């Protein structure tokens, strides 16, 4: 894409160790399963592309970008060690959408739709095993 937008965020790299636990298989197979098809997820499955967008400001408000195309990649690709760090992404991805836009703009229930639907699946959570 654009020499505009920065690089995604890492989705390879062999020197960070990988598990695969089964809390990470049910952040898959359940969360982002559940997340990723839902009507109002196109707006997350891929990084903003500010330029695209005319949003020159995106990355100077927002340095830690987060979507559910890398959190897809980083789950399929077993780049997690744990739930906790994968939690954390998509959490990343709603605050990133919180301060950018305005509350009540489109995008804005359109992440909060997917966060409750998120905060019932996190809960349910499985103990480690
Ligand atoms: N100068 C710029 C930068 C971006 Br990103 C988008 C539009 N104009």
């Amino acid at each position: 894409g654009s020499h505009m937008n920065p690089p995604p965020p890492e989705t390879s790299n062999p020197n960070k160790p990988k598990r695969q636990t089964n809390q990470l298989q049910y952040l898959l197979r359940v969360v982002l399963k559940t997340l990723w098809k839902h009507q109002f997820a196109w707006p997350f499955q891929q990084p903003v592309d500010a330029v695209k967008l005319n949003l020159p400001d995106y990355y100077k408000i927002i340095k830690t970008p987060m979507d559910m195309g890398t959190i897809k990649k980083r789950l399929e690709n077993n780049y997690y060690w744990n739930a906790q760090e994968c939690i954390q992404d998509f959490n990343t991805m709603f605050t990133n959408c919180y301060i950018y836009n305005k509350p009540g703009d489109d995008i804005v229930l359109m992440a909060e739709a997917l966060e409750k639907l998120f905060l019932q699946k996190i809960n349910e959570l499985p103990t480690e095993e």
